[PDB]
């Protein structure tokens, strides 16, 4: 890993505190996508893609590494990995604090792992796949490519959802999804 | 910060707790509302309130202010603060273990962050608000004055909830609030 | 504690993991039922049973015991356990990451506290009770023994739980509940 790191990049702040907790010493950002092929020019410092949606940072993604550069994973020092636990190497995966992920589990490229999720054993999350804060996957529960899951949300143990899914903030999955859909909570109600 | 800490008060043992994590040697409870103007003849080591009733916590952080007593923030070591984020200095701020708290948040006087909580980026949390345990706020939430969030709700991005609202435990706020309300989830049923 | 332990047993790769953690250098998978008792004649190391079953690990438990052999707990160095809580010693309780255990609670023999979990001050957790990943329980919480309480699920402050009941995936228990019951809470729907 390099002293610096460009990130594409809100998001773009907290990726920088995370590299910084690394120990990456300055963050360089590279917003403009016009002319990104410029950047080939550059000193081939890590790169990381700040990008919350999932179809823009593969995008992105797909761009900068066609460029010359490598797309590190940014992991807080906080989160808690199994030794026999798969994290994809060089890929663009953003693991935030107190994030633990258990046993055999696999993370592939371009996931975002966001503030305290949970991905118990066996469990695999597809490419460029967002986990948002709180969210947790029981095991052997096998998440698609391009799937959102939202704040707080889960997923019962063994089951699968279908890539490019949706699971709305709060929501409980029970069942086996094989196609692709959107599965939502409840919302709070004023009473 | 002093060596021994006063502590307004069972939230009391558990404020005793992070002060002795942040490295306070003794704790000493100070309970009685009734002649504590007559405590000001004492030494004036770092004050804090354990109260997680908002209106009482902001009468009891008034008097013993009025008092010459420094109310100091509570927060426990485990607790990640962005370097950008912004926590009102000595204001009886109370932030349990395993908070996180992202780029450019702001965290106002008197409120209380239960333990994992999350707050994420540019989230503006309003003076005396109650964050209960696992409650989570996601990016630009602006949370008003003297609000209560339940066990593991949670508010969607770029929301605001109203001054003195209530959030109910296990509820996700889903629109934009500009009034004060009470927003309720759903109990568990008995089958 | 020993530098190996034995662990009877995808959850015993888990408990090896948190072994680990806690500083043991070998972990011995012993999963087999029948012949147990000739197992006594193995040399006294500490043993763990990594059984998320309740009823199952508590037969496993009283057999192990009852062959000369200490069960230990395991726990997480993540763990924050308040010095006035009471974690029963030697008792087979499992206790992993980010769990975060609040002044004068007790947990009591065989239980499981998932990763994440929060017991907030004054709660009583009942043996062999299974708290699972994100599951939070509110100041002065009584779970009885043989409970499950399911992922991100809560139960609010100053409620009791009888033995041998059941709270779904993300749900909030409200009431107390002096019988033996199952409280769900709701799935998410497709759309």
């Amino acid at each position: 890993r390099t002293e610096k790191i460009y990130i594409y990049g809100g998001h773009g702040l907290v990726c920088e505190d995370v590299a910084k907790n690394m120990g990456y010493k300055e963050c360089i950002f590279l917003d403009d996508f016009k002319g990104m092929k410029f950047e080939s020019t550059l000193p081939k410092y890590d790169f990381f893609i700040a990008i919350g949606n999932n179809e823009i940072r593969k995008k992105i993604y797909q761009k900068i590494s066609e460029n010359g550069f490598k797309i590190v994973n940014l992991i807080h020092k906080s989160a808690l990995i199994s030794p026999s636990a798969i994290v994809e190497e060089n890929a663009g995966i953003l693991i935030m604090p107190y994030v633990v992920i258990n046993a055999k589990a696999k993370i592939e490229k371009g996931v975002i792992l966001n503030t305290s999720s949970v991905i118990e054993h066996e469990c695999v999350i597809g490419e460029f796949s967002h986990v948002s804060v709180g969210a947790k996957c029981a095991g052997n529960v096998k998440i698609g490519k391009n799937c959102f899951l939202g704040i707080n949300s889960c997923v019962l143990p063994n089951l699968s959802l279908a890539d490019d899914s949706i699971l709305g903030g709060g929501a409980t999955l029970v069942k086996n999804q094989d196609e692709k859909g959107v599965f939502v909570g409840v919302p709070a109600k004023r009473m």
